[PDB]
């Protein structure tokens, strides 16, 4: 049902309201999403003004319903199979040495237009850490995914860790634990255990003068035990 809503390029508004250790703030991102080809183009603005954290930080935050699901694990694909109705999607993010995000999002068409509305909390960041302190580096690494089945939810979970890159050459963990659960009351797709292969750039816009980040994304699943190489044999 949801996932032919996906066969196409999809415009994509993002709206995340913001609060880390009392310093509130807002993000708007437009862009489009192609599952297709796994690929996401997306650019944010602050819309209060300089961001109180950096970049980096937000990118788990500000839709994964773009990501490729090959055909023999289009059965797997949770994300699309809630749409259009959506999910919830929470997680908690936990940076090692320093404070925490809680974020909730409500991610659904409106129109024939894919939103994801963000609310963001941190709390207990050291004020010189390295995300007060804005010392990670504008860049990201490559992530895998792990998702697993929450059927008491009617949803799935997800764990992995985010490695951010520290200007002196250090890395700066951020342990991902997020939670999706339908909005819909109709039926979805409960996946084996898989992951998602995630790719991320980050650039700007040579005409911009707000503070914002040009993000081109690639996230593709994986890790389902397939017996297709024996066809070409
Ligand atoms: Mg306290």
């Amino acid at each position: 049902k949801g996932e032919e809503l996906f066969t196409g390029v999809v415009p994509i508004l993002v709206e995340l309201d913001g609060d880390v250790n009392g310093h509130k703030f807002s993000v708007s991102g437009e862009g489009e999403g192609d599952a297709t080809y796994g690929k996401l183009t997306l650019k944010f603005i602050c819309t209060t003004g300089k961001l109180p954290v950096p970049w980096p930080t937000l990118v788990t935050t500000l839709v994964q319903c773009f990501s490729r699901y090959p055909d023999h694990m289009k059965q797997h694909d949770f994300f699309k199979s809630a749409m259009p109705e959506g999910y919830v999607q929470e997680r908690t993010i936990s940076f090692k040495d320093d404070g925490n995000y809680k974020t909730r999002a409500e991610v659904k068409f409106e129109g024939d237009t894919l939103v994801n509305r963000i609310e963001l909390k941190g709390i207990d960041f050291k004020e010189d850490g390295n995300i007060l302190g804005h010392k990670l580096e504008y860049n990201y690494n490559s992530h895998n995914v792990y998702i697993t089945a929450d059927k008491q939810k009617n949803g799935i979970k997800a764990n992995f860790k985010i490695r951010h890159n520290i200007e002196d050459g250090s890395v700066q963990l951020a342990d991902h634990y997020q939670q999706n659960t339908p909005i819909g009351d109709g039926p979805v797709l409960l996946p084996d255990n898989h992951y998602l292969s995630t790719q991320s750039a980050l650039s700007k816009d040579p005409n911009e003068k707000r503070d914002h980040m040009v993000l081109l994304e690639f996230v593709t699943a994986a890790g389902i035990t397939h017996g297709m190489d024996e066809l070409y044999k």
